[PDB]
This record gives structure tokens, C-alpha cells and sequence, in this order.
């Protein structure tokens, strides 16, 4: 914990130069904005290792998504947390489907079996829970951060150690220019999720959010609950767990906010100017047939 | 520790306009450079009132710097965490030279009686000794964060808990827009401040510092040991405690940094247009005058 960084030859920061004039690289509650160019991952790769940091990684692939899994490994082997150790969790209705893809040096992966709902929306809502419940099974004694992303998904750029920090979402790349009241939050009143169209910092996305175990455990035990509450009153909200996500961290205020870099559609967004680097892709879906038997 | 937000209404953060267009407002580590203008205030009394935060401010006035105490006080009164729980620990070899100076409700002030040395360079110095002592006898057990500063100085505007953080250091008010090179780091290294030409992030001013209690206790620690290897080797630091703070800074990051608006001179250095406030400053004092019989 008490340990000295090492003598580092590196460009002086520039006092009197934004880092960004394009975008917003601080948020009101002094919560980093991680776009390319905020960061010298030489400088946060030092503290970190310094730290022995393991990451874990979840990720669900039930029914139809194993499909999606030798790519999300592969590219996450050359982009994710390279020089880092890993865990990666892989939550699955079928562990034989789970491909056998080349692990680094230092990067283990383990394999999860849970049970499969019906309804795509019970899946993608039940991960909540399963991750909760996993933070005593595991992750509080293998890892030091959770990354919880979806498994639709592959690594085309760095993700590494400034996303890491006590809390984090990351930006919804359909919204990160959008004003509050264009957001998708739940707008129902009877629903836990809701939020009202005068509040709301940023629309984060349910595909991409994680932090400490102990802030993932709370976070994640926080929206089942929310769930469980509009279950047992007859409501789903409007985009499942993402809606909760964000009714969760309106009122719990990340320590750091990845950009769209991190969360990203080139397919329906194409490659921006305001990103210099695109990150974690969407892999294109046809969602009736992928969803469904 | 756990607890939500009430629901408040504010301005949108907006992703794409940057907060300030002519400073930097995040470190290559991803601190915040807090200026005017990064953070709502609001959300952060919110956030640091609901975990019930005391913060300790620490001062010496050690012989003929008693003088100092009446402004500075009253002035805190004024400016230094209002509303929020505060505790005032006064060093100084005078304990009836404290000015009786009326203090708001949730805050107080214990004198801490001390030894004065000869020299203003050990007076200086020795804080850093008597802050880390003081973090056993009193402030683990009294106080969240410690903040220590300067007594030659007032506070003119806001310095709340922006600052707050595990740990702080604050632009030297000569040096924000200097190049490294041009930076007064020790030089010689035969001393344990020794820091090389191509290295080195910020200047960092002795005048304000702070952070959790145990990294204030860590820093404050290090550096005293390192004063004490320094003196049992014969050199003392050019810039004394403030050249020990800046090494200590530069293989510690920071995990917050303080703008000049926080340590200002306005006699010698004017109110340029980077500071959109002016937030404690020196009071004029004959140097020779003030730090000899
Ligand atoms: O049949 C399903 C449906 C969903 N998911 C998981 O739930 C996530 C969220 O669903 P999806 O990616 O379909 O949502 P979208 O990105 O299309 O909104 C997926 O990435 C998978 O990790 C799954 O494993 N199987
Ligand atoms: O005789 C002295 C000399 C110094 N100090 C303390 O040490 C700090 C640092 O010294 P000073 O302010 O003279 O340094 P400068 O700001 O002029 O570099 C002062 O603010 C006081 O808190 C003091 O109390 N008495
Ligand atoms: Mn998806
Ligand atoms: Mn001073």
C-alpha cells in the first residue's frame, strides 16, 4: 500500500493547456471523464501494478450469446488490462460451449453455470443478482475491481487501468450529447427506477459499469432489489437493469465516468471526431433471432 | 457510509463543453485541478455532509507569527468549510497569545503548545514532525481530513470540500505556468529532496497541503525522516519542508490538485484572468522583521 513510484522520464504537464477543448473531462462532483488524452498510462500503470491489482471480469453468455464469446476473449486478450492480472468470470447455461481461447501469462478464466430465463429481459435483469451473490462466492476474496460489460461485444482499442477507481459507469454512446430530458430513464413514478424529467447527470449504459468489489456488491444488491420491488408491484422497467443502473448512480454519484470510447456502436454511430479511439465495440445483432429460440 | 442523495435539481453537466477552455483540470493520473468552475458545490456538501465529515485545519504561529492568527481565524470563519464540522489545532510556544476569536456552531479550536526553534528554517521544517506526532495524540481520533496550511495569510473566498481527498497538494503560485526546469526543487543529490532536471509533475507549495489523516500522517512522516537523514549528512534543502513535500508529491501522486486560487500573493503577483477567484492569500510581512527577535 505505502510504496514509492520509480524515477519516470515523461512529458511535463501543461499547467495552462486543457488536456481536451472538445469535451468535458471532469464531472461537477470531481469524478474523471476518461477520454484519450486525460490519461499517461505510464504513470497509471505504475501505480497499479505497484498495488498487485487483479481485475475481474464478468460477463454472461446464456442461451443463443455463447456465440459471442471467442471473439470477446480473443480481442480481450490483446486490449483488456494487458500486463494486469485477470479473472474473467464467465456466467453460462452451457459450460461445454464456453470455446478454450489462449490465456497471457497471469490472466485465469472460470466458468460460472446459472441457470437460463426465458424472457431476454429476465436475463439481462438477473445479472444483478448473480453478480451480487458471486461478490461472497468469489470475487471479494480472488479480485481487487469488478468490470461487469455485456458479452454482445469485442475490444478494438486499450482498455486498461484508468477505467479503475472506487465506482464507475460509462456513457450510453445513443445519449452522451443528448439533454436529460431526451434520456430513456424509467419516467413511471410507480417504478424504483424512476427519474424525473428535471433530474439526471448522464445516461450511463447497463453494458459497461463496475468499480471496488465492495461498490459493485452494493451497487448490483441495490438494483436487484429495486427489481424484486417493482416485480412484486406488476412493472418492468422501460430498459430493464440499465434503467435501475442509472436510477442507482443518480442517487450513489460515480468516481470516474468512461466516455463513449468505452461503449460504442460503429454500425449506427459510425467514428465520431470526438473519438479518437473506439474501444469496446458492439458486435452486430439481429436481436429477434439471437434472443429467441 | 452507505447513503443516497436527495433529489436536486441543477444544471445538466454538459459532455460536450469543456468546464474551462484555458487551464487544465485533470492531472495524467486522473486528479482534478480544482478551479472555479469544475465543481458544483451543492453536490459536494451533500456528498461530504451525509458521511458526517470533520475536518482539521492546522496552523502554527510560532513567536512573532501570533500576530497573524487574528485574521487568519476570522477570515476561516468566513471562508473554510462552513457548515461542515471543523476543528482548528493552533500550534505555538505562546498558548496566551491566542486571539479569542468567536467561532460558529460545530466548530472548535484546541491550542497545541509546542517548542520554538531559533531559526524560521526549523520552525518551518519542524512542522512537518509536529503534524505527524499530533496524528497519534489527536486527530485519528478527532478529525476525517487534515488541512495545514500557512498563518501568514487570509482566506478571501470559498475553500470548502473540494479540496477533500486522500491527498492534496496546491500549485505554487510562482511556478503554475513554469516549466520544470525552471521549477526550485532541490537540485544536489546529496539531499533527499533531490529531484533531477527532467523530472517532476507540478510545484507544489509548502504553504497547503493536506488529505486523509493517514496520509497526512504518511507524508508527514517521510518527510521528517528525510529532513533527519539530511541533517545527519549536513545539507538542508533549499526550499526546506517544501522541497521535501514536492519529492514526496512526485513519487506520491496526489489525488487531488489544489489551483493557485487556493495559495495566492496578490502583491507580487496581481489577479490575473486564469483565476476567477482568489481564495486565501498572503498577508504582507518584512520577512527579516517578523522571523527574528
Ligand atoms: O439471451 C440472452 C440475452 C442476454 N444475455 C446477456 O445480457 C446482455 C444484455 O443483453 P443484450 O446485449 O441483448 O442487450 P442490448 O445490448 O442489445 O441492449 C448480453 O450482452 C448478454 O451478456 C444473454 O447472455 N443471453
Ligand atoms: O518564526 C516563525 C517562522 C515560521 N512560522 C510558521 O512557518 C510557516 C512558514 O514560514 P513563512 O510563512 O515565513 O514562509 P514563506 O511563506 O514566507 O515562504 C509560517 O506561515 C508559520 O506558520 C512561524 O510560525 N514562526
Ligand atoms: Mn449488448
Ligand atoms: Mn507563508
Amino acid at each position: 500500500f505505502m510504496v514509492s513510484l520509480p524515477r519516470m522520464v515523461y512529458p511535463q504537464p501543461k499547467v495552462l493547456t486543457p488536456c481536451r477543448k472538445d469535451v468535458l473531462v471532469v464531472t461537477p462532483w470531481l469524478a474523471p471523464i476518461v477520454w484519450e488524452g486525460t490519461f499517461n498510462i505510464d504513470i497509471l500503470n505504475e501505480q497499479f501494478r505497484l498495488q498487485n491489482t487483479t481485475i475481474g471480469l464478468t460477463v454472461f453468455a446464456i442461451k443463443k450469446y455463447v456465440a459471442f464469446l471467442k471473439l470477446f476473449l480473443e480481442t480481450a486478450e490483446k486490449h483488456f488490462m494487458v500486463g494486469h492480472r485477470v479473472h474473467y468470470y464467465v456466467f453460462t447455461d452451457q459450460p461445454a460451449a464456453v470455446p478454450r481461447v489462449t490465456l497471457g501469462t497471469g490472466r485465469q478464466l472460470s466458468v460460472l453455470e446459472v441457470r437460463a430465463y426465458k424472457r431476454w429481459q429476465d436475463v439481462s435483469m438477473r445479472r444483478m443478482e448473480m453478480i451480487s451473490d458471486f461478490c461472497e462466492r468469489r470475487f471479494l476474496s480472488e479480485v481487487d475491481y469488478l468490470v461487469c460489460v455485456d458479452v454482445d461485444m469485442e475490444f478494438r482499442d486499450h482498455v486498461g487501468v484508468e477505467i479503475l477507481t472506487p465506482l464507475f459507469g460509462t456513457l450510453h454512446p445513443g445519449f452522451y450529447g443528448s439533454s436529460r430530458e431526451a434520456f430513456t430513464y424509467e419516467r413511471r413514478p410507480q417504478s424504483q427506477a424512476y427519474i424525473p424529467k428535471d433530474e439526471g447527470d448522464f445516461y450511463y449504459g447497463g453494458a459497461f459499469f463496475g468499480g471496488s468489489v465492495q461498490e459493485v456488491q452494493r451497487l448490483t444488491r441495490a438494483c436487484h432489489q429495486a427489481m424484486m420491488v417493482d416485480q412484486a408491484n406488476g412493472i418492468e422497467a422501460v430498459w430493464h437493469d440499465e434503467s435501475h443502473l442509472n436510477k442507482y448512480l443518480l442517487r450513489h454519484k460515480p468516481t470516474k465516468v468512461l466516455s463513449p470510447e468505452y461503449l460504442w456502436d460503429q454500425q449506427l454511430l459510425g467514428w465520431p471526431a470526438v473519438l479518437r479511439k473506439l474501444r469496446f465495440t458492439a458486435v452486430p445483432k439481429n436481436h429477434q433471432a439471437v434472443r429467441n429460440p
